[PDB]
Order: structure tokens, then sequence, then C-alpha cells
């Protein structure tokens, strides 16, 4: 696998509902679901190490990793948690994270190389799933 690149939205689905299950108000959401459409992702991959950097118009953060090392980042809505990464197959890797603080919904994201060389991302609040499809720029 090398999940590394520069990688394109080019559909978004249940992000709204993500969201609300994480209790985003619906004006907000709306504004968020806006954002998702212009967000890139870009990849650089060493082994089992990653660094992410994932971008919209008007921020970027980035997600720094070592496969089965527990790191820190925050949830979708923003709330810090603490993360560990796992292989499932030799192109999906999924991450369950832990609040920090607080309680809320069991949240997790997962990627996944696609043989037809898209990307697929899924993040989970309790229930729902939000899938996200990228192309290589
Ligand atoms: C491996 C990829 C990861 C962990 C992706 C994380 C993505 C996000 C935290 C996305 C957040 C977004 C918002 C909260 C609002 C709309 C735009 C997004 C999708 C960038």
């Amino acid at each position: 696998p090398n999940f590394s690149g520069n990688w394109k939205i080019i559909r978004s689905e249940n992000f709204e509902e993500l969201l609300k299950v994480l209790g985003v108000n619906v004006m907000l959401r709306k504004i968020a679901v806006a954002a998702a459409s212009k967000y890139a992702v870009e990849i650089k991959q060493e082994g089992d190490t990653f660094y992410i950097k994932v971008s919209t118009t008007v921020y970027t953060t980035e997600i720094n990793f070592k496969v089965g090392e527990e790191f820190e980042e925050q949830t979708v809505d923003g709330r810090p948690c603490k993360s560990l990464v796992k292989w499932e197959s030799e192109n999906k890797m999924v991450c369950e994270q832990k609040l920090l603080k607080g309680e809320g919904p069991k949240t997790s994201w997962t990627k996944e190389l696609t043989n037809d060389g898209e990307l697929i991302q899924t993040m989970t609040a309790d229930d729902v799933v939000c899938t996200q499809v990228f192309v290589r720029e």
C-alpha cells in the first residue's frame, strides 16, 4: 500500500448526520457540509509512519502517527482524544478514539485504498457512518 499523495474529495455522504450525533446545531452543520466539499488530504507514508495534512479553504491541520502507537488528536467536532491506528488488511487502517475529558459518543475513523485508485475515509459516531471518497490530484 502507498497512501502517499495529494487527495481531492469527490464524494461526501452522511456528514451532516455525523455532526448531528456530535451535537452541532443545524446552521453550523450546513456551513460545515459546504466546507467539506472543498477539502483536501495530503498524505506522506513511510512504512508504518504517516503524516497527514487535512485542509479546507480557511483551516489546515496535521495528524502524525505510527501504526500501533497511541497518539493525541481531536474528534471531528474538535474534542481532544487519544487515538490508536491498526491495520485491518493490506490497504485499510482503523483508528479507535477515546475522549481525554468528559463523555460523548463513540468515535472512530478508517482509511482505505481501493484497487481503483480511490482513497475512502469513513468517520463514525455511534451508529452513524460518514463516508468520504477522494481521488489523487
Ligand atoms: C485520516 C484522516 C482523518 C483523521 C481526517 C480527519 C478529518 C476531519 C477532522 C475533518 C473535518 C472537517 C470539518 C470538521 C468540517 C468540514 C470540513 C472537514 C471535513 C475538513
